């Protein structure tokens, strides 16, 4: 039953059956329970270890490695290991990383917190119901609780299941509806059926959600609905819905991997099609086993070469530092690949109150009726100071600090602020000054109420203990509150009722005091109020009253205004339903006003520019506020979202106003609308979902968790440090001081880390694009291997990934926000930038070939066979008598390889530095401006020299020593490399455009 909030409570107990005295008969427990399931949301069905390791071995780029170590094992067994017991250590060494990898796949996961999880702390174990076996009360588990059933609640407990309510045993009941919006009012409730049955949750004023706490009375009801159909229940069906999307550079790692297969497989074929000359040979002699091995022996080789190895820990390290670089900036950032979507924003929805605004809340001006006489107004303008909660600041008429008893009308004015109110203040000392209690609208007028002194009352020997609550407390003295009409929102006003003290000071019987909306409680004014003194409202003064207030709430003030109003002559006590809040605004009819309040919750300091950054860096920012869409546009100006004399007839729209547009219409105001006020959290995803079919990557607000919905659809769903938790474990984003110049803070980090990331990411890339050309030229020419794999991996990690994880250190821009941001669908490499690299990288596998052969064909060491080809090197058997004028056996050997080795670590230190600009020369950014990168190029260089010299590890790489100089064909060859980069750099420079 998912309409009984419009239901009469006789109409529920109908629909299903049962008797509000009685409850459910057992069998109705059995046939309901079938027909609706249990009271639980759904268990979650997550992943398990052995499921997590198969995710961590189906990727592509692991399943291509994982292969390369069946392939490398197989050459162990079948490779004489006895002869060269360092053997058995090149498939090993690549199990051990899928190993490491897959471990580190894992501990990211078992943190990983679910959102949906933190929905089931609203759920309550227990709960109290109804029902025919027993006239007594049964605490029964809350999981077997079933619609119909007869349910009952009071303080302190948890709502287990959406209830309509029957009877409130208690002279009132109030509820705690904070987990839903973030709030932290207690609200009023009734029992009288709400007609419309397509209205919201605030307005269902004669229900209870499922997770909320009661925080005062007790009360008895029928169940609506359980489980997922709950209002909660029908949010964790909205996020088990939600496809989050990968990253773009998640997307572009996809995309290159997938590419970087099919280009592996590219050159295996292509190898065979060049030893397709071997096709030509005898049946005898040339041992297939020793020709299979060598193709096998390239294939591993070949694989390790072109995958970037240290790129996934280059990439989650280069993410973690910023995460750390965030959180002294306020940004706490929760999911590590967000980072980078982080800076490619292009619109943010920001809730206005609390991180646009301060949500400290203070009355600036007031007004009264001075004086009525034919067409003739005057009105009674006055001013107050003072920001924070504190009675410090006075009234101002005209500058003069006036004594605000002098006005009677302004202690009319006055006693509404302190009794037509719900909140108060108290001496706060765990902080020195003052803070509010209760809601920031009431609160700003009972500050009000002290900084007029209205009585005049002791003001000098006022200890700032008992302050704040003194001129309040001498008002309540007066008058009696007898009860209070609560703010419902179909009216726009509360109402108190009170009586005298009955004393001395009697008055007229009773009285009403009203406060809301300056236009719903104007109209209901039959009468003002000059002074003590009252007259019939006049079309001139309703004119008059009314155009100060667009003056205060349209203007540059930006004013939030609240009309005040009493009933002189309410209705007797005995004669109001105060169980229908349909016949509240009856019994607020036929007032007098007496005056008109103005507030300002104002904005931020850091707010004002950070809206202007957002202007330099191509950011649509949108406000959402349940302010006015008349104060809503005005506070859009003062902000700069607006501009003070721009039309944006068609760029702000109110809840009503968005939903009269046919879906159309609605996508198109979305492409332009920079302001939604008084919204539905229907709308928070609405909005994302048309901001997203303009592939526009938006960032979103929220708190409650009602906005987890659009935290999730949203690419970057941003939460409050104050926000429910809910709302946190469902966002990307953690404002720790719940503040929106933070969120542009974030957003400058995440350029300046891609912009890093562009780099080595590009830069480890174009090695691995390097060594796969030093394989491809050992292979066709058959030379000795001149990188063996396990080399290999030292290099693309360690040698490589030092100088990768410091380009992310570099320089950032200084037009880094005075560019646009950046696309999703921008491709990896452009045509340029990917032939730029082709040229490093063909170079530097023409090096590494030089070292590891010109240690022959031109050697001191070595053979230095250069007129006869050498080449064929396990092929030679008996073909060396005079053929060959030496042995047959150091054409493997730690001496040659060692050397190429060798030249790469010095060449690829080399293009860390070519990769630390894109354009620009070295002659314009020298290497000083990273030093961090700087001293750690020598770290490398003496782990290279460690693998070159202490204990074990020379024999382990097949690698032995230099000389004191044989350094020189390694520098002679490497350094030319800058000078190919900066001929590259010249190129886009000087000679080329966009
Ligand atoms: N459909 C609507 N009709 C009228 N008002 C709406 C409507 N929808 C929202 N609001 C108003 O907006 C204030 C809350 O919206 P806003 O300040 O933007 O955000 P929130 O406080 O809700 O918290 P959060 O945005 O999650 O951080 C409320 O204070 C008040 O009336 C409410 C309020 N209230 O109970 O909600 C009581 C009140 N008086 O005097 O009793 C004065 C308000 N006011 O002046 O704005
Ligand atoms: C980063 C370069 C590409 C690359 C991928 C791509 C291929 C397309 C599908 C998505 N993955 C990225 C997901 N992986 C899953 C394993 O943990 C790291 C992140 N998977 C690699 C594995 C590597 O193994 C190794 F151990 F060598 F790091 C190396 C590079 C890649
Ligand atoms: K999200």
């Amino acid at each position: 039953m998912e309409a009984a909030h419009s239901k009469s409570t006789e109409e529920c107990l109908a629909y299903f059956g049962v008797s509000e005295t009685t409850g459910l008969t057992p069998d109705q427990v059995k046939r309901h329970l079938e027909k609706y399931g249990h009271n639980e949301l759904p268990a979650e069905e997550g992943k398990s270890l052995w499921e997590l390791v198969i995710e961590q071995f189906e990727d592509l780029l692991v399943r291509i490695l994982l292969l390369a170590a069946c392939i490398s094992f197989v050459l162990a067994w079948f490779e004489e290991g006895e002869e060269t017991i360092t053997a058995f250590v090149e498939p090993f060494v690549i199990l051990l990383i899928l190993i490491a990898n897959a471990i580190v796949g894992v501990w990211q996961e078992r943190n990983a917190e679910n959102a949906i999880e933190a929905l089931k702390e609203y759920e309550p174990e227990m709960g109290k119901v109804y029902r025919a076996d027993r006239k007594s009360v049964q605490r029964i588990k809350a999981r077997d609780i079933v619609p119909g059933d007869i349910v009952e609640v009071a303080v302190g407990d948890k709502v287990p299941a959406d209830i309509r309510i029957l009877s409130i045993k208690s002279t009132t009941l109030r509820v705690d509806q904070s987990i839903l919006t973030g709030e932290s009012v207690s609200v009023i409730k009734h029992t009288e059926p709400v007609p419309d049955p397509r209205a919201v949750n605030q307005d269902k004023k004669n229900m209870l959600f499922s997770g909320t706490n009661i925080a005062a009375g007790k009360a008895l009801g029928i169940v609506a609905t359980t489980g997922v159909s709950t209002e909660i229940g029908k949010i964790r069906d909205q996020m088990a819905a939600t496809e989050q999307d990968k990253t773009p550079l998640q997307q572009k790692l996809d995309e290159f991997g997938e590419q970087l297969s099919k280009v592996i497989s590219l050159i295996c074929v292509a190898v065979w099609l060049i030893n397709i000359g071997h096709f030509n040979d005898p049946v005898h002699g040339g041992s297939w086993i020793r020709g299979a091995i060598y193709y096998f022996k390239i294939a591993v080789a070949l694989a390790v070469a072109a995958i970037p190895e240290g790129l996934p820990a280059v990439i989650t390290t280069c993410l973690a530092l910023g995460t750390r670089r965030m959180a002294k900036k306020n940004a706490i950032v929760r999911s590590l690949p967000s980072v980078e979507t982080l800076g490619c924003t292009s619109v943010i929805c920001s809730d206005k109150t609390g991180t646009l605004t301060t949500n400290q809340m203070s009355v600036c001006k007031m007004f009264i009726i001075d004086k009525v006489d034919g067409d003739f107004c005057s009105l009674n303008e006055f001013s107050i100071t003072g920001s924070t909660y504190a009675p410090e600041g006075e009234v101002l008429k005209n500058d003069k600090p006036i004594r605000s008893g002098q006005f009677d009308g302004l202690v009319e004015l006055a006693t509404i602020c302190a009794l037509c109110n719900d909140s108060s203040l108290d001496f706060n000392e765990t902080k020195g000054v003052y803070e509010k209690v209760g809601e920031a609208t009431e609160t700003a007028l009972t500050t009000l109420v002290e900084k007029m002194n209205v009585f005049n009352t002791e003001v000098r020997n006022l200890s700032k203990v008992e302050r704040a609550n003194a001129c309040n407390s001498v008002i309540r003295q007066l008058m009696k509150k007898e009860f209070t009409l609560e703010f419902s929102r179909d009216r726009k006003s509360m109402s108190v009722y009170c009586s005298p003290a009955k004393s001395s000071r009697a008055a007229v019987g009773n009285k009403m005091f009203v406060k809301g909306a300056p236009e719903g409680v104007i109209d209901r004014c039959n009468y003002v109020r000059v002074g003590t003194t009252r007259v019939p409202m006049t079309g001139p003064v309703k004119e008059k009253i009314l155009s100060v207030i667009k003056e205060w709430g349209t203007g540059r003030d930006t004013l939030r205004c609240l009309a005040l109003a009493t009933r002189d002559t309410p209705p007797k006590r005995e004669e109001m339903v105060l169980d229908d809040s349909s016949r509240f605004m009856e019994y607020e009819t036929d007032l007098t006003f007496v005056g008109v309040v103005g507030m300002l919750d104002p904005p931020r300091k850091e707010v004002m520019g950070s809206i202007q950054l957002c202007r330099d860096a191509g950011i649509r920012v949108i406000m959402i506020t349940g302010d006015n869409k008349g104060t809503a546009i005005a506070i859009c100006r003062r902000i700069g979202i607006f501009g003070e004399n721009e039309e944006v007839a068609d760029r702000a729209y109110t809840g009503r106003e968005f939903d009269d547009l046919p879906l159309a219409e609605q996508r198109e105001a979305c492409r332009r609308a920079c302001c939604f006020a008084r919204v539905e959290p229907s709308h928070k995803s609405k909005i994302v979902e048309y901001l997203q079919s303009y592939d526009e990557i938006t960032a979103m607000t929220g708190d409650g968790v009602n906005d987890a919905p659009a935290l999730k659809k949203a690419e970057i769903g941003i939460a409050m440090g104050s926000g429910t938790a809910v709302a946190k474990t469902a966002s990307e984003m953690v404002l720790a001081d719940d503040n929106f110049s933070t969120i542009v803070a974030a957003v400058e980090e995440g350029r300046a880390i891609y912009n890093n990331m562009k780099q080595f990411i590009r830069y480890l890339i174009s090695s691995n694009v390097g060594e796969v050309v030093c394989i491809f030229l050992t292979a066709a020419l058959g030379l000795p291997e001149a990188l063996i794999p396990v080399q290999l991996l030292w290099v693309n990690l360690v040698t490589d990934g030092l100088p990768a994880t410091a380009l992310g250190f570099n320089p950032p821009d200084l037009d880094i926000m005075d560019r646009p941001p950046r696309s999703p669908k921008e491709p990896l490499i452009s045509g340029w930038l990917f032939f730029r690299y082709m040229a490093i990288g063909g170079y530097v596998g023409a090096a590494t070939v030089g070292a590891a052969a010109w240690w022959f064909m031109y050697a001191e060491d070595g053979p230095g066979v250069t007129y006869h080809q050498l080449t064929h090197f396990m092929q030679c058997t008996e073909d060396h008598p005079h053929f060959e004028g030496l042995d047959c056996e150091i054409f493997e050997a730690p001496e040659p390889m060692t050397m190429a080795l060798s030249v790469l670590v010095t060449i690829e230190m080399c293009n860390a530095l070519n990769s630390l600009s894109e354009n620009q020369s070295l002659m314009r950014m020298p290497p000083w401006v990273n030093i961090w990168l700087l001293g750690s190029i020598c770290l490398s260089m003496s782990l290279h020299f460690l693998i070159l010299y202490v204990d074990p590890l020379p024999m382990i790489f097949k690698l032995k020593a230099l000389d004191l100089t044989q350094w020189l064909m390694v520098l002679k060859i490497s350094l030319p490399v800058i000078g190919l980069d900066e001929i590259l750099k010249f190129i886009a420079r000087n000679y080329l455009e966009g």
